[PDB]
């Protein structure tokens, strides 16, 4: 009978609205893909059902339309959460890299300070080995001057490790929520923190290491892009939000029209 159709029509709509529901969420690619497919398939089942009912003297032209508007609207939304999903993936990858790069710089900085600290200790320890008919003053004065230079490089490195950690934390602090509220602040904030890190970068002793820090710096300098990613993400998130409210009225009209047709079927059935 035609009654078995109304049950499927209700069912297709329950799964459609359910797929459309899950799609607009979608945390991972897998869910997005799976739900988009399901939505498409359900829309196809509804179209086939409507065409079956229509050739039963039943009128489906109001539902055919609404359902078509809804499929168009969800296509767009599906696309948008698709791009957004990508962005949120790029943000993670890029940020992952920047902290790693900042952390390597900090580690390289600590390494350098340790070398100077170990040297100064040796030199100073050397001043006490002087007692050996070795005219102190000549040596003592030179060793002392050497320890002061070592210690001076320690500060320079400790200041490098710090500049690097500052930036690492700032990046670890981005999250859209705050990139939205205080955006220009967080930005000009990192520009200095990075322009500083760069300044101190070009001040490393052995250019061999001053080189690795140079490559790492180029990676951390992409923070400006990681910012662009977060922006686009919010330009879409608000967008997707707007459409999510239009759905209410659309979905209200659609389901309400299914009910009306299902009735015309459970009433004409007797």
């Amino acid at each position: 009978p035609t009654m078995n159709m109304a049950r499927q029509l209700s069912e297709a709509s329950a799964w459609e609205l359910f797929a459309a529901q899950n799609l607009t969420s979608a945390d991972n690619e897998k869910m997005w893909q799976a739900q988009g497919r399901m939505l498409t398939a359900q829309s196809l089942k509804i179209n086939a059902l409507l065409q079956a009912l229509r050739e039963q003297g039943f009128d489906t032209t109001a539902i055919e339309q609404q359902e078509q508007e809804i499929s168009r609207s969800l296509r767009q939304q599906g696309e948008l959460v698709g791009q957004r999903l990508q962005l949120r993936q790029q943000q993670q990858q890029l940020s992952q890299q920047i902290v790693a790069a900042a952390d390597e710089i900090a580690r390289l900085a600590q390494g350098q300070a340790n070398n100077a600290t170990t040297s100064a200790g040796a030199t100073q320890a050397g001043i006490y080995d002087l007692i050996e008919q070795d005219q102190r003053q000549a040596a003592e004065s030179a060793l002392d001057r050497l320890i002061d230079i070592d210690l001076e490089y320690v500060n320079q490195m400790n200041e490098l490790r710090l500049s690097a950690l500052r930036v690492q934390q700032m990046v670890m602090n981005l999250g859209l929520e705050q990139i939205q509220k205080n955006a220009p602040t967080l930005e000009k904030q990192l520009n200095n923190a990075v322009k500083i890190l760069q300044r101190r970068q070009i001040r490393i002793e052995d250019p061999g290491v001053r080189a690795q820090v140079a490559t790492t710096l180029t990676t951390v300098s992409q923070y400006s892009d990681l910012l662009a990613l977060y922006q686009q993400d919010s330009e879409i998130s608000n967008h997707l939000q707007t459409l999510a409210q239009n759905n209410i009225a659309q979905f209200a009209q659609f389901s309400s029209e299914v009910s009306q047709l299902v009735d015309t079927i459970e009433l004409r059935n007797q």
